[PDB]
């Protein structure tokens, strides 16, 4: 896809859509049978639509920037704990020109505490958005199981919404979260 | 993928591992958008490997029966509000049996009210296997959106443990979908 940078995704016509979208994850020293390190925990959720995606939305008229409407739409998501936190334009990352009609999407990635992470796992069934526009979240497996497939390589052959896939590969390297 | 009557698949020699999966289901009046009818809640669970599958698992020795071993490894998967309710014989539906490993897998339905599987979801990050051997719980779209693909279609596109995809599709079938 077509990376954009955020200035010049700001700068196109009116007829544009912004969304955003927020790699959420903190350090997780837990061991999977005491022997396959998680390393960090990181969401994901499924959508209305079948697909894996990343936590956002849409930024509405009413909205001041876009850091306003990503932490409205992850509030309306997620429920309250993501109260707790503030994702902000230091967190962001890239702009890219997504799919179907005018929309350019923003792609943000937000270090959280593990309790910061459970506390809106917990939460994430009381939103607004759940059981309608938002099916389940997951976290994403950062191992790869002794048969050489199981884990990440395979959780990567599910259906992901837009580009979503490419954008958890370039953040695992970027942010150093796996070897 | 050969179909088994119970007391066959019971019959067999000590070795022979079994594994239980539960499809839990409750009627939901839910209108997608205001348009597009729910219909009906399911659970699902993603599993340590990337697979999603239904609530479930093998039984050990310790279990006396399918039923304790399946209703252990809820508890186990999803909670203390997995008690509100117990997986019975009666909730059986079928068992079939592999190529290769030597294990027999029994298919459960089970129906909920909608407040007792929010309860299951709602309470299913403090069980035992959160972030472990499950990483996650999502609903199934019943649906299909406008375009022939959003919805059941593309949920069905992602990769499944084992007999799950099909599991579903035969439960579906009998729900009046
Ligand atoms: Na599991």
């Amino acid at each position: 896809a077509r990376r954009l940078e955020l200035g010049e995704a700001l700068a196109l016509g009116s007829g544009w859509r912004h969304v955003c979208w927020a790699l959420l994850y903190a350090p997780d020293p837990g061991m999977l049978f005491g022997r396959i390190p998680l390393r960090y925990a990181i969401l994901m959720q499924m959508r209305f639509d079948g697909r894996l995606g990343f936590p956002g939305g849409f930024v509405d008229t009413q909205d001041r920037s876009l850091e306003d409407g990503l932490n409205r739409e992850l509030r309306e998501e997620l429920g309250e704990a993501a109260a707790a936190f503030r994702v902000e334009r230091t967190d962001y990352r890239s702009s890219h020109v997504g799919s179907g009609p005018r929309v350019v999407a923003h792609f943000y990635a937000k270090r959280l505490t593990l309790e910061e992470l459970l506390a809106v796992e917990a939460g994430a069934t009381r939103a607004k958005d759940h059981g309608l526009e938002v099916l389940g979240l997951v976290r994403v497996p950062l191992y790869t199981l002794r048969d050489g497939v199981g884990g990440l390589p395979t959780f990567l052959e599910n259906s992901f919404i837009g580009s979503a896939r490419e954008q958890l590969l370039e953040a695992l390297q970027d942010l150093g979260l796996l070897q």
